[PDB]
């Protein structure tokens, strides 16, 4: 089996609108790397910020034997189930910026890393302090509850040219429920302790 | 049934460009808005720039499936669906959907739509600095559908605490609007969002 | 025959590339602006921002079906319809629709669409600030179709009372263009929006 | 034959990803405004009708008992890859975006088009005025597959401009590249304009 | 053969979404910036926005045909073909491609895809207004794709109404790796050394 071989299987395997539990939630893991500070507004608690998505899950419905054919391909997300993550606090669409190729491992891992741009509603103040403002990330599914997706997290990358710098990023795991329902939505808390320099 | 099973059902059942009127009853479509943020209010040209969850629900007893041994509920990317045709009079910008655009549909044939959507409208913004606050009212109905195809029911917990601004009061009234030509009622949703600078 | 069936026929039949002329008759489209909002006007650039329901109706007779016991009416994607090529001359941006792309279809084969329309345009705002306020003259008409293929004919009730201004006179005037090259007459209606800034 | 199956015709005869086959496409600019002018960056924003046309033969059916002329949307033709080289913004086509077919196989596209360029905005507050120059040719279809031919440059302008035209001239050129022997054919279109 | 024929032909062959490597080697892609214009530059945000033509070349053998009695290049859409997945590292905007989406294809199966981009980098802006100039570097190479599938390699038309000049553009190879995989990704740092034009 071939590049092309792998690639046809791929395409005529992936649901793009099933998500693939093994009763299982998939298991999602999430972990953001900061790139740029565009804007910050302390009048109006307001950021533009860019980051890599890191994104894994496993679809094992995609895997293919790899002993005698490569291991791993590039596949426009547009063929895959992706998760329908949002953060709870941005006021702006995530503009992609990148190409919208994901990599499928032969295992059926799956592996996806927009670059993202997007505004936050979030906390500015101090700032230009030398203790900095923390901005506060919520990412979850927005319509898989916790028996369906689970979210799990795991300044080397920040541009040196921003006019901030950072300090700590902390990533922490957290849930939310709603009066309606016993249905709970596991996200990703990502706090971002920055500053002007 | 799986996922994929209760989905294809979906799929193959669907129309989504035919309104799912049980005999010639209305379509009873609930509209919630949940305020999530103020960001943007000019006081000199009456314009608020707001983000708000809209709790959007409906039956397509059609769509139904026994859940005694499978899962209740899928998500469902709306161009799979019909969905309400619902628009706000007093927008002055395209909705922004920030959301993923998938719905959930329940085994009973109820398929709920929650879209964030940031959007801009033309109300009244005067008294936004005073202890009493602006009321901006926001008119949500179905733009095509006169009230014998489609009923609009309505029935600060998520409001960003960063905001330059805070909720008092929002009150979610019926309403119903006719024009000259036709005998046909619209019915919509009268948002009225109390708020003023902290 | 249910709301299902009409529209399973209105997609079999529907030519959505296709201009309906009935005989070798022009359609006739009925254009009426609706001045919902003025939102930006610069007096030095001449340059208008406005909100408007433009209602735009004309007959499809080959969509007609018997509706003696089915529904008279019915919401259709205009992906699916055939729909006027209408644009504004002094238009200086593209249209931005801001509501649902469906169209209404009556059984006697009438179409209805009422896109409510953000859009720019380059007019005369000179006298905006005055008691007699500016005229901005709206032109639209069919983009490449003359007057033997589509005829355009014209026919502050829901002007937003928070606007900065205000609507004195709406005047919808049919008119006409031809171009050195050919004989073919263009149709369109002028619209002239009298409006200035309140007190 | 009616106008449905004129239209089914050319679903079935056009192949809008192969040039019909050099075609001698003719373009023309017309004026209709002049938005911004920044006599610092050396950049207009303007708007123009691109008069369009070119032969399809393929397009072509008997018109003796049906319409001469049809409107096709472009997806379904062959355009011309027509740029603008000193452009600085994506083209924002304002109009449908149809074309005219007539039964000998002309194709007419005139699409209103708003865009920025950079040019020389130098004397545009004078009476002598700017000459700003737009190079317009195919970006992928040297001479031997397209050519490229020019045809009162004021009377669709808007009397509400800012600015004035004083003259536009049209003028066929030819540019080659370091690499390759081959010529892309252009349009120079000169546009003599000043403030009010 | 017709220019028609070698369409359907290309179209028939082409994978749009599969790398063309030949043996197990990577695909060799070419890329050299030509820069035209130099539009917003903020010396406190240290943001430009830029215009260039990104010459882009590569070999796909599978879309070669015989040309001794035909056309030996033709102009293909880019979504009926491979396309290699380049990214701007220091990118703050999408690509804008200016120009018509279409790629020349000759008949020994090179491609070459020159699209006209204005885009927006966060890049070292500080010096613009001095006579030594601002360094903006713009590192491009695959997003998804490692060295062993796609390896880059580098190899005038500036508007003379910019209110900017060039002094000086160079093209280096660069690799770059993450703890998690040993995986390296090829990329080509372009240095585009530029100042306001006119200082006394
Ligand atoms: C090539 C590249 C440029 C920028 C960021 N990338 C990354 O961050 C990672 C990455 C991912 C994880 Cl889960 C952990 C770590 Cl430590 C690194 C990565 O593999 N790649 C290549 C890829 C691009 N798209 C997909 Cl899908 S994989 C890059
Ligand atoms: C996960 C999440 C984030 C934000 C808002 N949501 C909500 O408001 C509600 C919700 C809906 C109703 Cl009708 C009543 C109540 Cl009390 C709550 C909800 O279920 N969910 C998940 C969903 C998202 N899209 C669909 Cl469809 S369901 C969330
Ligand atoms: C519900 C609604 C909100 C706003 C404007 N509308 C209108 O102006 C008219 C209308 C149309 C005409 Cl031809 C004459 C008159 Cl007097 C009124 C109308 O019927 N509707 C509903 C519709 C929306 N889209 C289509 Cl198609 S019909 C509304
Ligand atoms: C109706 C209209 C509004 C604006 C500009 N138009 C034009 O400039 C010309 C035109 C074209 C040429 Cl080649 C020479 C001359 Cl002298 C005039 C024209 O025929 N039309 C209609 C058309 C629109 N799109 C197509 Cl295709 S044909 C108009
Ligand atoms: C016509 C044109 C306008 C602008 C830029 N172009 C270029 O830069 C080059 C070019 C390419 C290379 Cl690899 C090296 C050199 Cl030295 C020049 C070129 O051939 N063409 C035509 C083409 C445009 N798109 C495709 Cl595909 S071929 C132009």
């Amino acid at each position: 089996a071939d590049r092309a071989d792998i690639l046809y299987n791929i395409r005529q395997t992936s649901r793009p609108d099933v998500i693939p539990t093994q009763d299982r939630p998939v298991a999602v893991s999430v972990s953001l790397k900061f790139i740029n500070i565009l804007e910050v507004n302390e009048i109006t608690n307001e950021v533009d910020v860019v980051f890599w998505q890191r994104t894994t899950w496993s679809d094992r419905t995609l895997a293919w034997d790899s002993s005698h054919s490569p291991d791993q391909v590039s596949v426009p997300i547009s063929s895959l189930w992706v998760p329908d993550l949002a953060a709870y606090n941005a006021i702006s669409k995530p503009e992609v910026l990148t190409p919208q190729l994901a990599r499928v491992v032969s295992d059926g891992e799956v592996l996806y890393v927009p670059s993202i741009r997007q505004r936050f509603s979030c906390d500015v103040s101090g700032v230009d302090t030398e203790s900095g403002a923390t901005c506060r990330i919520k990412i979850g599914s927005w319509t898989h509850h916790s028996r369906e997706i689970s979210v799990d997290p795991t300044s080397e990358y920040f541009s040196q040219y921003s006019r901030f710098e950072i300090l700590d990023v902390t990533q922490k795991k957290n849930s939310v429920t709603y009066s309606c329902c016993p249905e709970a939505y596991e996200d990703v808390e990502v706090s971002l302790n920055f500053r002007k320099k």
